[PDB]
This record gives C-alpha cells, structure tokens and sequence, in this order.
C-alpha cells in the first residue's frame, strides 16, 4: 500500500487506541516522544503512556469520548504537556480523531514536540510581562494602520483591552472629541505616515474627560525595504506635568526644611492631592527600626487598592525609611504608579538626610550666640567629664530676678544691655579654675572643683556681690538680683546635680531672692553652726574678750633674750578654745580682719607699756601683721594712733610681711611701711622676691629681720641642701646686717643645727612654749639667761 | 492492514511527491486545504498546488534537493502562505519529511491549519517591535534569580545580551566598583526582595563606565499565586542622578543659607561638572531689570557653540532671572540640556526664594563675628593703633563639603579653630568673619614679628585636620595687611585682595599685600639666606674682650662675642642677626660654632703662652636652647685640648627655670664636667636662691643696663652694693660690665667689684693681637 511507507517514515508521532484505549501502533516519532519502544506497549492499555498524575483524569475523558462522543465531536488539535521515559514533562502538540477502523471505535492520536516553540512562547510571556511593566505605553499596527496588538500599559491608560483592541483604526479604537475638525485630519496623516513623526492630539478617554497626548507614530521596514510594521506610542503630557510641578512644590516645601514629621506630612499631602482615592504612609528608621513617620488624615478605607513599595535610602548604605503607597485600583496606570513612586523615594531620601543634617547641627551647637558663654550641651559634656574625671564639683545656678519686669517695662533693648554687663561682671571675677555656662534665658551655671564650706560661702558672697553695684542705662538705675542654688554631693549624676540647683534656685528665689541656699540640708546646718560662729567672734570683738599670748625669743649662743613675738588667741566660754588656723579665715568671712588687726596691736601697746612701768623688761616685740591679711588700708594709722597714745619708742616694736604682700601689686604699700620705719618699726619678712629687683626693694628701705619658716627648719634634718639654703640665707643676712630669726626651733638636735649655722635667734617650743601673758615677769628673770 | 485508514482516513493534511513530483496521494484534509480534488490532483505536478506566483522556483528546489543531498537532512517544518484553487491565500504551518519508495526518492509534506501559530507569530513581532521602539532596559529572572530575558536596550546599554548573559545570577552579570560605598549587598538584596521594589546602583559597562541606573525590581505570580517571574527595568538614571547630585548639593547648601553668589557659584560649578566644557550665566530680576548673579569660571571659547536660556519664573509665574548655558555641538545631548536646564531653573527659583525669605558672638565655634570685629577695630583705629591682620581662609575645604556637607564643614573649622587657640597669644583677637575665613587681629608690626607669627600659623595646621579617620588636607592662605593711619574696611580689603591673590595663585602661603614692605620682607630673606650660606662655609670670626681685677688690674679672662662680616651687606652685628638665626632655624649651629671655635683658639693660644685664664661665652644672648647643653659643651671639650675647666658659661635665670626644667638636670651635669657658670639674676625667691648656692654659679654678672646710670640712680646704687656684698660673702666673682669712664670705676672699686669690663679699658680684640695687647698692657694697675 502506498500508505504504509508514507506512515513509517514520518517525522510526527501517530498512535491508535481501540475501543478499549488499548494501543495497537508506534513510529519512530513517537519513540523520539515519549521514549518507550514499541513493543514496550503495543497491545496495552493507554494508561501508562497516560501521565502517572493525569491517570486518574483519564477515565473521565474516555468516558466523555466514547459514551457520547464529548457531544459528537471525533477530535481537536492543541498543547499538551508530555512526559518522556526520562520523566521530563515536556510541552507538545497533541491532536486527536476519530477512526473507525474495522469498524469500532478508535481513537487516533498525533503528537510532535514543540519545546523549541515553547520556549519561545515563553519569551513572549516574559517580555509582554515587562511590557505590562514597560513605563510608556506603546501599540503596535499593520500597514494598515488597525491596531493589531496593545499591551496592559494601553489598556491601563486608555480603558481598551487587546479583545476590544484588535484589528481596527486606531481611531475608530480611540473614539475621538469631534471639536476641532481637524484632529480626525491630523491623526490619519499621523496614521498613514510612513515616516517617524511626534504630534499633539486632544483624544477622549473611554471614560470621560480630555487628554492631550504626545501621539508618536514610527516605522519598522523588512528585509525587502518595505513597511513591516508600525508603532504607535505616548504616554502623557498633561500628568506629566502635573508631575512637574509637583516635584516643584514639593522642592519648595522641603527647602523651606520644615521638621521632620511635618515633612512627612507634605509629602503625603501632596501625594494625596496627585494620586488621590489612596492612603500614604512612611516609616522612618530610628535604631534600625521602622518607626511610623508620617500618614495622610485621609485614611478612609477604600476598596480594590494595591499597596505599592519603596525603600528612602540616604547618601549610601542601607534604608533610612521605608515609603509605601495604597492606590486604587484604575486610578492611574501602573507606569504613573513607578514614575510617582521614584520620585516621592528620592525626595524622602534627601529629607531623611536632612534631619539627620540638622540633628548634628544641633548637636554640634553647644555654644551660645548672644553671650558667647558656653552652653547647656558643652556643660553637659563637661560635667560629665568631672563625673568620669570622679572630681566631685559643686554646681551654682545663679538665676537673675529683676530682668523679667525690666522686659515687662522698658523691654529687651534694656534687658540685653543688662545681661551684657551682668555677665561681664561674672566675667570679672571669674577664676582659672571655674568654668560658666549659660543654660537658658537668665540662668546660669558655675562650676569648680572648691569643695570646702568656707570656700564655697566665699565664691557664693564673691557671685552675690556681684551685683553690689546697681545696673546703669541711661541714668537709670536698675537693681536686679541674684537667686543662687548651690549643690555638692558625692556620687550624684549630672542630672541630679543640675535637678537639685534648679529646685534650691526656685525655692530661694520665691522666698524672695536676693541670696543663696545650699542643698536642702545636707550642709545648711553646717552652714548655721559657722555664722553662730560668726555671730559671736564680732560679739567678742566688741566686748574686747580676747586673750593675747607672749612667746620669748632667745639668742642662739648668749641665751639672753632678745625680744618676744605675740599671737593672738580666742578663748570661749560656750565653745573654749578655737586656734587661728581656724577664726582667721572665719574672720576674712565675715568681714572682721580689720578689728581683729586693731585688738590684737592695741594690747601689744597695753602689755608693753604696763612693763616698761615695771623695769625696762622687754627689748622688743613683734607682732605678725602677715598672718592677719592686714590690708594696705590699716598700717600707717593702725600703727602710729597707738604707738603716739601711748609710749613706745618705735624700735619696741616690729612688724612681719609675707613679701608676696610687699611686691608692688597696686597698694605700694611702700610708702605706708617706709612711714612706720620712720617711726622706726623694725621690718621682718620671709623671702626676697622676684629677683634683683626684689632684693634692691628690700634694702631700699633696709629691713631689720628676716625669718626662716618652721616649714624650712623642721624637713633641715630630712635634707641637707635645705640647711644650705638655711646657710645661705645667714650669709646674707651677716653680710646685709640683718637678723636672722628662726621660727619652730623643738629640739636640742635643731638648735645644735642652728648654732653651727650662725642662726642668732630662735624662737619655739624649744625654749618656752608661748607663755600667757602674766607669766612673763616671772618667767623672764627665773629661766633666763636660758645659757 | 490498519497502515491505510492511518492516513486515507487521517483529518491531517499529508501529500506525497515521487521522483517526478507527481501526487500520488492526497489526503480529504488536504482537499479541505487547498479545494481541489483527489482525482483532479492525483498524478499531477506539485506546482498546481504551489501558488502561482512561487511555482516557478518549486521545481527548481526539488532537484536541488534530490541532486546535492543537503546533508541527507530527514525532515523540517516551518510556516508559508498556502495559494488555494480558488485563488484564495491561507497562512499554513507545514512540515517536510523525505521518504522512499523502491529505492526512488519521494517526500512527504504535512500541514497545519496555523490559527495559535500565527496569532503568536504575529505577536512575537508586535512585542519586540515595541520593546525595541522604546528605549528602556529590561529583563526577566526566573525563580533563581537568573536572567533569562533580555532587549536591545539591556544589551546596547550593558554589552551583554542572552547569547552570553543567560542563566547567569544579575550580580555576577553586573560588574560593580570596589566597594564606593558598599552597593554590592544593595545590587545583592535588592535581587532578593519578595515583593516590588526599586534602588540605584553603580554599573561598569564591558569597557568600564561608572553609569548609575535606577533597578526597579517587579514580582509576577503565576496563575495560582506563586511567584514566577521576577522583572526588573534600569533606567538610565545618568542624567537622572545629574538631576539628584545637583537639587542634593544646592539643597544642602540651601540649608546652609550661605550668600546669595556663594550659591550662585555652588549652581555654577556643578552644572559645569553637568555639562563638560560648558558655560553658564545666571541674571536676576533687581530694581525691575535683569542684573548680573553669577557666572562659571569657564569663559573659553567654544566649537560649534549652541546657546539655550532660560527665564527663572517664581510660583506666581512673574519672570526672577535669566539662566543662560553654552554648549559645546556633540557633547551633551538635546534631551538632557534640556532637562539639567530647567531642573537648574526651578530648583534655583527655590534658592530664590530662600534667599528672598531671609549675634556677635559664633554659634558653632566660639569665636566673635563681624560686628565685634569692626567694633574691635574701630576701637584700634580711635586710639590710632595700625593693628596687622591676618585673613586666613581655610583652602580645600570644598573636600568636605562634599563629603560630608556644610554640617561637618562645620566640623572642620572647628578643629581649624582648635588648633589655633592652642597657640593664640594673648594680646591676639581672633574672630571669624564669614565660613572659612577667620581674622586674627595683632598689635606688633615689627617685620620679624610679623613672619613669625605668619609661619607659626601656618606650621600648627601641618598636621592634617582629621575627622572620623578622614584627614582632609586643608590649607591656609594668609593675607597680611598693615599700614599706618588706614581704617579697618582698608585694612579688610587689601587683607582680602591678598588672600585673593593666593588663592588663586594655589594657596597653602601667607603674602603681604603692601608691595614696598613686600620686598622688605624679600631682602630680608635674602640676608638670611646670606648667613646661612655663611655659617655652611664656617667664615665666621669671635671677637674678645679681655676684663681685668679691679686691685691688681690683672687679666680675669676673656669673653667671646659672635661675629660675621660680608662683602656685600659689610657689617652686620649679632644683636642684629641673631634674632634672624631664630628665624632661619641655625641658632644651634651658630650656638655650635662659637662653643668650637672658642675651644680652638684657646688651644692655639695654648701651644704658645697658656697664661690666657678663662673664656666666657654668652649663651644667654645667643639664645641657646635646651637639649644642646651636654653634647654640644663635651663634644668641643674633648675633641679640643681644653679642660672644660677653664672656659665658663652664662646664663639667664629665665631660661634656667622657665620653660620646662629638664634644662636643670643639664645644667647639673655641666657642672659635673666642671664648667664654671656665670649668672644673672638668681631671681624667684628663696628656691632662686637654694638653686643659686646648690648649683655652684662662680660668679654674678651686673650687665651694662645696671652699670651705667650708676652714678645717677640711688636706687640701683644700692642695688649694686648689696649684690657686690652678696657675692662677696659668698666665695662668688661679681662682674660690672660696661664702665666706661674713671668715676665708675673709682665707685666700683669703692663697692668692690672684683672684675671689670668694658670700653674703659679695652674694646674687643680680633683673634690676633690679642697675645699683643696682653703682652704688652697687662698690669694697668
Ligand atoms: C502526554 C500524554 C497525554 C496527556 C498529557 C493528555 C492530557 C489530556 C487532557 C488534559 C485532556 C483534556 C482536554 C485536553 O486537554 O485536550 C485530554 C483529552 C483527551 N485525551 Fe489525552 N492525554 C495524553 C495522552 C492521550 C492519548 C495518546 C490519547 C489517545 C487517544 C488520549 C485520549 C484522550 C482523548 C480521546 C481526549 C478527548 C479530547 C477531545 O475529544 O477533545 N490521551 N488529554
Ligand atoms: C503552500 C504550499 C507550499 C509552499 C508555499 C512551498 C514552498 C516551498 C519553498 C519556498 C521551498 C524552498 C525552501 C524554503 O523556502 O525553505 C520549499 C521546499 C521544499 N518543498 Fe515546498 N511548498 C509547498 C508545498 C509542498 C508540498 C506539499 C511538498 C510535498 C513533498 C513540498 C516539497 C518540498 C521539498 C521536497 C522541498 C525541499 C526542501 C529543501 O530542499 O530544503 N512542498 N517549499
């Protein structure tokens, strides 16, 4: 038969199936299929060459097949997937009949395999994919200019599915406004152009309202040079530039740098107002975290939204927020969605960097722009320093009172030229050590490292006195004053250090300001105790109820004395005895010095005199004007309205300086001590200064005595290079006529050390301890001479 | 046999050609097919039912095929029009197989009916045909993140295509720089997303290009929601990120709110970067006309130059300025002039009205601003004080700014001003006066003072301003302004005309603006370079000055003074070129030469009259300094004769007890070698004192200062008493210097100075005639 060898040598896979679905033929086409040979399944049932998962199905077709034909209809032609010996599914055209042969009902079945075209098809599915995703929308013609295929970006922009799409007038497609005339004109010369051409049209979507589009034919030739095809593609231009102006406003507010969640807001605003009918919402990260920045108020639910994502990325690195955008549904094309969508990310991104610019600005202002103090971000970071440094210091709020009615008054035009010279005055008599902030408005905050109660009242009254001199402008005075809140506790943070002086400082000042308070005691107390103390020196001052102690001094190699140095000495009958060392710096305090100075020479005179009636006792006296801050105010009449009411010869008694008194300064206390030498008051003092300038000084207005410390004497044992120093300084004085004392003189060790060295006097225990000063008399003409 | 219904009663459309192309079998579907009959094609040439318009060449291709062979291929199939009886043309898919029949050649031709196939055929075109039409890249990744799609765009924007990219990860597809800024884990997440999202990168193309691209990443689920694609378009965002660098860089700067033409240059210079050899203009609408804002630097001319203007409109629409570029043809195409143009437009109407919308002390750093420093100088000027300012400007600051932006190039004057304070003197006002420029007010005018403080400032920021492990070189420009009786916005101006000039000359140097102190400051210089080349070729001399006991007029010893004589500038003394040896830095070496030479004459003088006592060399006037004593005094001692003994040293107690102390320890060992000393003041109280009478001193020297107005002043009358009475109670020598007529010497004698020196005895003796004057007039008793 010439069908047998037709049929054998064929390159597409026949098989037949019996009534029964029992195969019967094979080829070498179906061997390429499926992979089983002939004999494998000649004379069985289709099942196996059925797929494994599609057998249970099977029946069903079969049963649709050959009970009624799936309604009469022998067979069909279409894609199917085949799976081969190996077990790869693989796709194929499968096509089906119906052959009566021998007169039953079989069933006749061709395949060939199509995974080449497949594939294909699969780039096609790929690339429309892209195409849906594709931002411009693009449609494709014939040379007949009939829209033939479209993509889900027209269908999206203009309501038109390829179904509706297909093969006719762009146009006719594209119902078009009747008003002008000539768009219908301008858009089939487009149409049937058939080179590249752009033009403006003024179509009408399918659902209402006019555009204007930006139409853009183009043409595709063929091998032979002929149209091919055409493509026919635009987007927008009216949402394009609404998009525009969009990101010009949106620009602009970001440039006004509005904070950072009002940001957030007009950046939603502004996306509502484009891509209404949907819900905007930012997430910023904070701690890498994705914290809710900004939402629209219009947060209504809408149905059929998509959301749609974006990740605020800064300059580099990972996100800094995260951008998302619910639309509807058929709002605006998918492509208008990406397009909104980069330039709403981008614009995120530089406002997210423009916070965190603006919070390193911020936290690298820690000045102040009016005063120029310091402010509370670099006295943060310098108390916290203190704490790490673990030195304890104490913190002043000064706040200023009068200041808030002189702005209620005359304004800020008085009230800052006050601040001005309030804080050139703290300025003033700030120290090294100190360091001032302004914190805010009319408060400040002093630091320093004084942790002493009697330093702390003095560097408080030093602030309170600060305004001892009321405010001038204009020849008005403006008496403002000073609230002030100290606080010094071991252990506390800066946080509580700063708490506890804001509380003190609102306490004190609504009981009326004008003073200072510590912490709540804690040391108030402390602070009492020391004005009762302060209270009853002045009493006893006034009362004149002091004690005056004597002290002989002796010469080193005779033993006969040379005179006797006084100090002065405080007994209490409520508290007993209180030393110098302590009611001293009690005395500067509380502004007693001057009369302690007075009291002290005055029973000098007294003492001097009562024994000058007895016998010529004493050959002179000393008494130590150093040791009690006498001010260059006192010598000159302290000393000589005694001296002259009472009798004494001048060279009876003698003065002591500390030299650091006598460099000039600004007192030239100069011509108050040449006086008293004129007088004739011996002159004692304890270095020679600076250097030739302060050597020529002392022997300008020769000085008498010079006293080597105890602090020398006492550590001469420990080193030896201190007892040249000690012999220097004799040498000096032999040669310069000058007597040297020596001061806190305790043993026969020393005094052996100081005869050796020419010392000529000594004065200390060694000898008598100061003796009161009824004793003397006796003392005197029993002990001495002390050979 | 079941053979023949498998074809005779076969729906599908198969003929069958012998060697003479005659049908010998035509199937019912084909009938259907074409529209003839069995009987009417049966035995009849192939070409009746090859169209018409092809049959010619049919023939042809069939003996072709049964003559060459064709590699004996067995089959193909392929799609072609089919011409019917009727003359209608159909559109059929087909497929040729080669049979044969008693050993003859035959071929069998089947046929589909192509419906699916040419629907898709047709699409496949329309669809490459629109993605080729537009421009944009894109591609497709399976599951595995594998590309498996391409187009013209990915290719010709990226090189590769599917023939090389495909089944390939996009990272390892996508070359990237190293590391800029760690894009490799974005390009590396950014493939991973599970749902839409979109970045930008940094690509390289085949031959290596830094090109930004905007990945916009899209998930596609299949039918049952599953994810089955994953399609990503990059956008070329080259022009794009020209449009972000710029707004960016001008926002910031808007933040900033620096002035009005610092901004206008800001948009000047990175619309250059924009645009490669382009200029640009920028007008703005003042007093109701266009007036000049700003310009590019660039003002060259240009090749096939195109001009494109702009009118920069506000929100209301009213005309604000006039933008204006110039391009050069083929640099810069149309489309993206356009777009840098009226991003620029909008975004500098913003800075516009930034500017539009727009206290003594600095905010940020510390220092006074403007007003306190006219006030400052004005305060100069009423007292007549001609204060020399310096205007530094920090230089390459513009590195930070766009590294870190004006925020940190906060920073980094901070650290400018930083390390300034450390070394401000007092009596210096510095304050800043706007961004990168600070005015150091002083009061000294003499020269030296002058280019030493320049020098200092310009040394202390050598080491490179770091912030965070990024140490920007900054540099500085010194402007330096000074002249009697000139006001403080001259003094400003010429300040600023000078840095000026030194900016543009490259910075990193101070210059004086004045033109006549300005070669003063150069013939300075040049003296200088004058006694370094001198000291190099050791020209140099030391002259003595022999002092004598006041009682037996005997030769105590002999000081030695520096000395340096040129042909050109003639004498030249040290209290004059010392300070300049300060400057050029060869102190030491000069210090060095007097200690060698010194040594060296004492040994000549030895080898032939030993009697010479001691030399004194006065390191205190040579400023020695404080690591040089112990090498620099034993290297001489023993590379001379002398014995370290002989010859003394002197010494000022300012620099024995300031500036650190370690000079002390030097000191001591000096004296361990046995050098006497010779003192000053012996000043700062008792521990002057202990450190005087512990460090054997050997004698105290009463300079000239103090010896002359002897005769006139009481109190240094006594001063020198009590001096002379000191040492002489100690076992110390005391030194009058410069007596000069016989009534100070008689009070001398009187206060019994020991040893005596000066003009009234002797003027200082050259290296020779020394022994002569020595041998001849030694006892002047
Ligand atoms: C890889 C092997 C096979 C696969 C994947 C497969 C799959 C299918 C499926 C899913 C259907 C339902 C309708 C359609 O998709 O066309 C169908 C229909 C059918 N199948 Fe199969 N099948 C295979 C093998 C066969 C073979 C070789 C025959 C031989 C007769 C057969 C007999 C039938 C019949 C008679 C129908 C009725 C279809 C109609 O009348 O339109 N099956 N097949
Ligand atoms: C509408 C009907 C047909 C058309 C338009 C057509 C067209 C062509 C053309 C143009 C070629 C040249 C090779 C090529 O273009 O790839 C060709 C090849 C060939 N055709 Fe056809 N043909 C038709 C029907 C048939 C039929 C029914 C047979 C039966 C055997 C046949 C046998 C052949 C053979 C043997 C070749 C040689 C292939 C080769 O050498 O590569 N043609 N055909």
């Amino acid at each position: 038969g010439i069908f047998f060898p037709a049929l054998e040598q064929n390159m597409m896979g026949a098989v037949l199936i019996n009534e029964n679905d029992e195969v019967m033929f094979f080829n070498p086409a179906a061997e390429k299929l499926w992979g089983y040979k002939r004999e494998e399944v000649i004379g069985n049932n289709i099942d196996m060459l059925i797929p494994r998962d599609l057998r249970p199905a099977h029946p069903e077709y079969i049963r649709h097949n050959r009970e009624g034909g799936k309604a009469r209809v022998e067979g069909m032609s279409r894609e199917l997937q085949l799976e081969k010996k190996d077990g790869s599914k693989i796709w194929t055209r499968f096509a089906l009949s119906k052959v009566s042969a021998e007169g039953k009902v079989y069933y006749l079945a061709l395949v060939r395999d199509a995974s080449v075209e497949m594939a294909q098809k699969e780039q096609t599915r790929q690339l429309i994919i892209a195409v849906d995703h594709l931002d411009r929308p693009v449609i494709v013609l014939d040379p007949e200019r009939h829209i033939v295929q479209c993509n889900r970006a027209f269908t999206e922009m203009f309501g038109y599915c390829i179904s509706e799409a297909s093969g006719m007038q762009p146009d006719t497609l594209l119902n078009t406004p009747e008003f002008p005339a000539d768009n219908r004109i301008r858009l089939q010369q487009l149409l049937w152009k058939t080179a590249r051409d752009q033009d403006e049209f003024l179509l009408l979507t399918r659902t209402g309202e006019k555009i204007w589009i930006k139409a853009s034919i183009s043409p595709v030739y063929d091998v032979l040079a002929h149209l091919q095809n055409l493509v026919m593609t635009f987007s927008d231009i009216t949402e394009e530039r609404q998009i525009r102006q969009l990101e010009g406003n949106i620009l602009a507010a970001m440039c006004s740098s509005p904070p950072f969640h009002e940001m957030g807001e007009i950046i939603c605003r502004n996306i509502e107002s484009v891509l209404n009918e949907s819900h905007v919402s930012l997430f910023a990260l904070r701690n890498g975290m994705p914290i809710h920045w900004a939402s629209s108020s219009h947060g209504a639910e809408i149905q059929n939204a998509q959301s749609w994502s974006a990740t605020i990325r800064q300059r580099d690195g990972a996100p800094a927020g995260i951008l998302q955008i619910k639309t509807s549904s058929g709002a605006e094309t998918s492509a208008f969605i990406e397009r909104v969508a980069d330039i709403s990310q981008h614009m995120a991104a530089l406002a997210l960097e423009q916070e965190k610019s603006r919070q390193h600005i911020e936290q690298l202002i820690q000045f102040d722009p009016m005063t120029g103090l310091p402010n509370r971000n670099n006295l943060h970071n310098y108390l916290d320093d203190l704490v790490d440094k673990a030195v304890s210091p104490v913190v002043y709020l000064i706040g200023v009172d009068h200041i808030q009615d002189v702005i209620d008054s005359l304004g800020y035009a008085w009230a800052d030229q006050a601040l001005l010279e309030v804080v050139n005055r703290f300025r003033e008599k700030l120290k090294p050590d100190q360091y001032l902030c302004r914190i805010e408005g009319t408060q400040f905050v002093l630091v320093s490292l004084e942790n002493d109660v009697s330093n702390i009242t003095q560097i408080a009254d030093e602030l309170r006195n600060v305004v001892s001199k009321p405010i001038m402008i204009d020849d008005k005075p403006f008496p403002l004053t000073l609230s002030i809140g100290i606080s010094y506790d071991l252990g506390k943070n800066r946080d509580y250090l700063l708490s506890t002086a804001h509380n003190a400082m609102d306490y004190i000042r609504k009981n009326g300001g004008n003073g200072w308070q510590f912490f709540s005691p804690a040391m108030n107390e402390m602070v009492k105790e020391r004005l009762v103390l302060g209270a009853a020196l002045k009493e006893a001052i006034s009362n004149n109820q002091l004690k005056l102690v004597y002290q002989p001094q002796i010469f080193a190699e005779t033993g006969e004395l040379y005179g006797i140095e006084a100090l002065a000495r405080w007994h209490d009958p409520l508290h007993g005895h209180v030393p110098p060392s302590r009611f001293i710096p009690l005395a500067e305090e509380i502004g007693e010095i001057e009369n302690i100075g007075r009291w002290v020479i005055a029973e000098a005179c007294r003492q001097l005199a009562e024994w000058r009636s007895q016998n010529i006792h004493i050959p002179a006296l000393s008494v130590n004007l150093s040791a009690l801050h006498f001010r260059s105010n006192q010598l000159p009449n302290q000393v000589s309205d005694a001296m002259h009411a009472w009798g004494i010869d001048g060279h009876q008694l003698t003065v002591e300086i500390t030299e650091s008194m006598m460099m000039e300064h600004d007192t030239e206390i100069f011509k108050r001590i040449q006086i008293l030498r004129d007088m004739g008051v011996g002159l004692s003092v304890d270095d020679f200064g600076t250097g030739f300038s302060g050597l020529s000084r002392l022997v300008s207005l020769p000085v008498t005595e010079i006293k080597i410390d105890k602090s020398f004497v006492d550590r001469c044992l420990t080193e030896k290079r201190i007892l040249a120093l000690l012999e220097a300084i004799t040498s000096i004085g032999q040669s310069l006529n000058l007597t040297v004392v020596a001061e806190g003189v305790e043993t026969k060790e020393q005094f052996e050390m100081l005869r050796k060295i020419h010392c000529r006097v000594i004065q200390g225990y060694f000898f008598s301890r100061p003796l009161p000063a009824e004793e003397i008399p006796g003392w005197m003409s029993s002990v001495l001479p002390l050979k």
